């Protein structure tokens, strides 16, 4: 076989046409899984396949026929390949059971394929200001690592055609959505210019689960507060272990959301809303201590409902529920 | 011994037969165990021996007597052999202590087996909407990663006796039954047609642990709120901290099952149960802030037992027998 | 020195003895550390050293005085060696530090012995239904990748004398005892018989340790609730706040003992004792309920202790102290 | 291309200008990323490129135009390069995928440019004390292994304009700033003296996020405990339990900040402010404690509020904003 | 260079000096950081320089001057070099970035140095019983592979003076003190004696922060539970609540302290002090039951404080100081 291409008569270590016009090289890509993400280390992991096209006369061999000739990666350190790299990837590997997951089929005109399976984890920068209302968008890049524009062209072989991605893809945190393709030019000062490839998705959360989780526990507890202002004020054994007792439940909720949520420590949208509901239950508790103590001076000089009570029954509501619609006008 | 077989005369770079029919491989699986399983990562762990077959007249050597010779992976370098891969895998490595485990027996006719052991990890596509009630199959797929159908062919050498388990093989989490094989054939457009085989398996859980751990005290504390309705209206200091004080209990019990659960971030069939018993002590304290009103009115415009609690000692009961009756004829 | 060995004449692809009897091979180990242990995954690390004995004719070489020879890891590649490996296990590997942690010394008549020192991990199956009154059992096996017995005979070379146990070795959550060696015959039908070593040793928990932290609490919160049978049933704001204050403590201490366990989804011995103590909890707030009722019936009807209260503080403790006759009758 | 530089007629065990003046090596940085960052362990994670840049006429070439020559891995074998190493570091990795992520460019007057992207863990000592109010400064070092100052010589290409930050550099848990470079010689009793380099920056924390989760609360509830000193000492049965559920509810509190914050056990600067505010709490039960037993002497001697309330009403707020002055005065 | 050294005439696959005395190599180290450690796992991580200092007239060269010669990791393949390994070790690796961190000087008189960078993880069994008031002491072993003692002759260059560890070395979890340097020989029957090099040093924790953390709290709860024998025995409404809160209230506090300490399933001199202070706290409910009991017989029968009151309040302090005292002669 190896006889046939001219190995040991040219110079594979400089690229096709040298001294001359750009060598144009094609690229398709298909996704077969993504495998991760992490939220406090800004990244995702994902699995494909990637493929590579080009022309080179110095592998064109004769034949009668129309048949291609195939080898696997002992050929490849023997000729010229494109070098390829993922831009802003914290690691990667090319996976080798049973053995080397490389191959090259070869035209009898000089025609090369050149196809690979490879894992790869990379960067995305998040923002959770408006957690769980949040939206993430990411990308994963291709480029040369050695070759300007003026040696090698990069681009994709047939338009966004040239990604594929598999039908039962998934995470089990989020909804994916809306893969596609972009390309842009890019430059150092040390090199010069070059073309970079990118892949671009968007990921989303389901919202029902943390409205349920986390929302409304703490809005059933704002409205039990309210149920100390229909109580007699004068069963002071009962009025006061109510209010205390429901501080302590609002805290014990906020205390185990916080224990179970990403360790990203900034202030985030739901954080909002759980304390303003604490201030809530809070201010109920000096409102009977105001009430008691004021019947109580009375009593003593002088030796019904009180009006506090009868405003708290329409203040506190009323402020709760305009409360709600700025909030919800903001965070949309 | 390496130079009965002609090595230094055959170019094995190619496969036998070529130009000709494809050359027919045969299979062999010994699952020896499952080492790990992750529900948030969606994959699993495996651990076996895969066997190859087949047959190549330039290996065949004279012999006065029907004995075979054995070799080690430097043989493998050598000769041409067969290109298996598992398909959808995350990682997967061959293991080599004290020396590679990996074996070639080849007989006077030509005849080949090729052995060796190995550990992959695998994706699988779980669906938690049911839990703790649900169910998960799944698979591990094998396919030739350079050659279609016109070179290779890939069977399993004796149907379903060709797979066989270990006899201790166990989880700690869960119960494992009906391993079985099937094929089933696939293309890709840029090379045509494969045949790829497939071990199949289903998983269980233990369903009485989670009916101890979690459905039982919620129904325990439900049925706690119902003992306030046979208690004197006239007492509001032992009403009172009775209802706030099993919300608390109800509060605390739901946030240790949310913190043991893994993070799957949509809603289950505990949730559901969980947070409708939530409801249902909730309504309890407001039946008495109801009765307590309403008796306080009567001894002020005036100045036995309420209807009220006449009716909730019926009603309550029976409004979570049909819940449930509803519930468990969804989820059966 | 390796012109001495007639490297260069001799075939070291093929056994000594190859077409007459099997080549005996002998074996020690010393055990140098247990590294670690996993309850969810079944399986545990060792590190140990690990040596080998036989004779070869080929590698005899003349001398006028008893002097042997030594090399190490680069002659391994020239020379016959056996084929050992580590049956279930999951990984491992041979230290390399400053170099290759490998040697061989062979004598002047061609006895030759083979060392090197090596970390394993490797599954041993638990069982957990009688924690934490659970005993369990391990052993780590050798074998023979490619020779039956018919080519290689495998044996302990002096008898159980030939396991040692390094004078330090230790759990930080488990008490180790009863190390000693087995052989057995195993069967592989596409190949056929092979001789198998074995290491055995059993594992035991810090029982008074459970006991303090699991037991003690849950017998003295039912303890507690005994109390309540000789207050006074006039006093409604005392006997009902006692109660549920009792059963929310309760549920706080099953939670924290459930968040502390290792994640084995099945019912196991300390869980059927804490779901036991309750119940008891619980039967004792239906108690005064009846009384309380019972007492506000026979008042509105006619407009001292209760026989119901009499009774429990007989009842209640005759039925916790059967509980635990039988239950420690089974458990032991 | 390889015969154009003499490769095989020169020594490259050995650096330009053997025998003379030390060769003078320039370097350039450019920071792709800050990958990760561990407090517990003390270390950060950073990717980067590496660029080097000297002079040797072994590798001058003939050439009638002005075009340089480019290789990869593959040549830095076979001549002599720099031998840069990473100070202090834990671990570290050089990317290969597709393949090696490293480039030679030689101009044919023997200039050479040697570049290369890296992975790297590195050690940064931190101080705790002032937590959550603390500021860390860290930095990354560069090194010749083998040669000292007289026969290579260190130094950053353009000044501080040799390093370059990527625009999206952050992380989920910190604010970066104020990276910056500079240089020093260093000492090694067994060789001599170094050139070192430096890479400079700064990190700090979201305050306000800090406050709202641990300080607010802690000071909600000491208010609380005032509420006290305004409720009637004749109602027992309400002043006694208000007391006693404060403690709980800041108990709680306490226990969910400590097991949320990093593993760090030494005493830091919330800490002193929650057990101060405990303490507060506490003191307030022993209040009522004493007006009850003085009240109940009186009514036993004998047969408007007390004094000891007066008092408490204006001294407990006094002395905590005198508390409060003095440790914001400390900690700034 | 490589034609100086005469590596093509010489053996250097044995020993200077073979068939003669042994060669005596001399050892330095210097100490970069420790870098973590696990109480569970029981082992600590290190990072160091290892030097090594011999003699082989092999290697001595001609030369007009002083001048030294300097090489890498290739030249090791090709002479002979001495065989250290780490003793007890679990894992190590030597840096390789940007290349091997491995250097050799050579002297005209064959004199050598031999010098690399290394990271290594090394056992270091703990006992735990007298946590948090434990102190624990670790040390690393050098030995080398395959020599005895009448081959090798191995030894600590300049006694003492052969250790350095860097000025900013630390733990963020404790306080480390008193390196120093010791040897013993040692005896494997299989081959022979050796000597062994060891490096040692003690850890120790910050006392203050535990008891702030730990025993400050349960201190105070004890001392709550006394405030009730100073409320009148008539107030049944409040004597109950108080207990019963109090017991709720030390049960939280000891589950936090378990799920927050290292996973040592053995009893530590912390936990005793735990659960005596929970026994003081029971043993408080049940007083008040007897008192409430017994008033309540003389009230039926005959149809000021009572004298058990009057005895605890002197009895419970005095006991638990003698605990106290006692505990703390024995911990120290
Ligand atoms: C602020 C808290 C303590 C500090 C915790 C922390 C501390 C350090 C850090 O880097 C992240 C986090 C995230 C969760 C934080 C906690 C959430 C609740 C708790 O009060
Ligand atoms: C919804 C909760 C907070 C957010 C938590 C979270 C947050 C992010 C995520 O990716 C997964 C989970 C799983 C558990 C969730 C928690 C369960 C209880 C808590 O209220
Ligand atoms: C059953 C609980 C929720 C589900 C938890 C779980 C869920 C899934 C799993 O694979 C293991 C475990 C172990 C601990 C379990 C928890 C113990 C307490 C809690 O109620
Ligand atoms: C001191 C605590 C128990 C011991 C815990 C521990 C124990 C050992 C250790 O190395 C670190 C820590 C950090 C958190 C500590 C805990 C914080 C709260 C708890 O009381
Ligand atoms: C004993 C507890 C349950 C069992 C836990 C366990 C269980 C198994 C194990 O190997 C270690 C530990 C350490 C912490 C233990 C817990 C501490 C508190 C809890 O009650
Ligand atoms: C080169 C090209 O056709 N790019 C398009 C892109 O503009 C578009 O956004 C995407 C789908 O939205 O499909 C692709
Ligand atoms: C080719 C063949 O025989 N396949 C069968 C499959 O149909 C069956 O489902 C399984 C056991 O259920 O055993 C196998
Ligand atoms: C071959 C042989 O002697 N085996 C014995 C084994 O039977 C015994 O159980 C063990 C110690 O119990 O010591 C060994
Ligand atoms: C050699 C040199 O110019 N060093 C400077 C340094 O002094 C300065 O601190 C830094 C920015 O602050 O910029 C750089
Ligand atoms: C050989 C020698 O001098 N060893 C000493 C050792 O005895 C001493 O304990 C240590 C410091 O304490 O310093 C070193
Ligand atoms: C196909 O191959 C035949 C030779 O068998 C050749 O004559 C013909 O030109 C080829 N056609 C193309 C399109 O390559
Ligand atoms: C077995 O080997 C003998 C030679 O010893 C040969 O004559 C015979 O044909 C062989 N039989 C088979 C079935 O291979
Ligand atoms: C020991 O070596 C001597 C040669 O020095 C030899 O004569 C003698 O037979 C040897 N003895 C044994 C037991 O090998
Ligand atoms: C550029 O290259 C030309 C040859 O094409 C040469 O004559 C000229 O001197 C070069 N100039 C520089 C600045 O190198
Ligand atoms: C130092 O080198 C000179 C040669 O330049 C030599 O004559 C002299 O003896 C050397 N001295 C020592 C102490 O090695
Ligand atoms: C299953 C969806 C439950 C949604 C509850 C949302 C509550 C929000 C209260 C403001
Ligand atoms: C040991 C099995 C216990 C099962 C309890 C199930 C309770 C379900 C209540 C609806
Ligand atoms: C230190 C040993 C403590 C053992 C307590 C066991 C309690 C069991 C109650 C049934
Ligand atoms: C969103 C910022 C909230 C800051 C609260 C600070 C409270 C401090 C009390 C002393
Ligand atoms: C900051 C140091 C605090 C030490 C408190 C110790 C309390 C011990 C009570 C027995
Ligand atoms: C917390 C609200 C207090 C309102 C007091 C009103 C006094 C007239
Ligand atoms: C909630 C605020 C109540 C204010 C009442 C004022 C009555 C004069
Ligand atoms: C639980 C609903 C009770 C409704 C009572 C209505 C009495 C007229
Ligand atoms: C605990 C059961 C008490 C039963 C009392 C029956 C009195 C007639
Ligand atoms: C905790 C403060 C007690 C003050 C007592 C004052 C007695 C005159
Ligand atoms: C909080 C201290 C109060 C002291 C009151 C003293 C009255 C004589
Ligand atoms: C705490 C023990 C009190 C014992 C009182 C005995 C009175 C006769
Ligand atoms: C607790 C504050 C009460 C104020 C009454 C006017
Ligand atoms: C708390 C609401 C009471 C309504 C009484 C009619
Ligand atoms: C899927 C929700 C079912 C609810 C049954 C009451
Ligand atoms: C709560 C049930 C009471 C039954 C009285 C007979
Ligand atoms: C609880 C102590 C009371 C002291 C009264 C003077
Ligand atoms: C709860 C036990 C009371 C005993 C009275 C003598
Ligand atoms: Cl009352």
């Amino acid at each position: 076989s190896e006889q046939l291409l001219r190995i040991d008569d040219h110079d594979f270590s400089m690229r096709p046409g040298f001294g001359g016009p750009a060598i144009p090289v094609g690229v398709d890509v298909q996704v077969e899984s993504l495998d991760s993400i992490s939220e406090v280390d800004m990244d995702f992991t994902m699995t494909l396949y990637l493929r590579h096209y080009w022309k080179d006369e110095r592998l064109s061999f004769p034949s009668t026929n129309n048949l291609s000739m195939t080898f696997d990666g002992r050929l490849v350190k023997k000729i010229w390949v494109p070098d390829m790299f993922f831009v802003h990837s914290k690691r990667s590997f090319i996976h080798d059971t049973t053995t080397d997951n490389v191959m090259l089929r070869v035209q009898p005109d000089g025609k090369v394929l050149y196809s690979l399976r490879v894992t790869v984890t990379a960067m995305c920068n998040m923002d959770f200001s408006r957690f769980p209302l949040d939206t993430q968008t990411c990308s994963l890049e291709i480029e040369s690592y050695a070759y300007t524009e003026d040696d090698l062209m990069l681009y994709w072989k047939k338009g966004n055609d040239s990604l594929k991605t598999d039908e039962r893809i998934s995470l089990s945190q989020f909804l994916i959505q809306e893969f596609h393709t972009t390309t842009k030019l890019a430059f150092y000062s040390s090199t010069g210019w070059y073309n970079r490839l990118y892949i671009n998705f968007t990921l989303r959360r389901h919202i029902f689960f943390f409205l349920l989780q986390t929302y409304f526990p703490a809005t059933l507890m704002v409205m039990l507060s309210w149920v100390s202002f229909w109580i007699d004020r004068r069963a002071v054994p009962a009025r006061v272990p109510l209010g205390i007792t429901t501080v302590l439940t609002m805290s014990t909720i906020i205390t185990g959301v916080n224990a179970s949520m990403p360790r990203v420590s900034y202030i985030k949208a739901v954080d909002i809303y759980l304390w303003v509901s604490f201030v809530f239950v809070f201010l109920s508790v000096l409102e009977y201590a105001a009430v008691n103590y004021l019947t109580t001076v009375q009593e003593r000089k002088e030796q019904d409902t009180h009006a506090i009570d009868k405003y708290s029954r329409i203040i506190f509501p009323a402020a709760y529920i305009l409360f709600n619609l700025i909030y919800w006008s903001i965070f949309s």
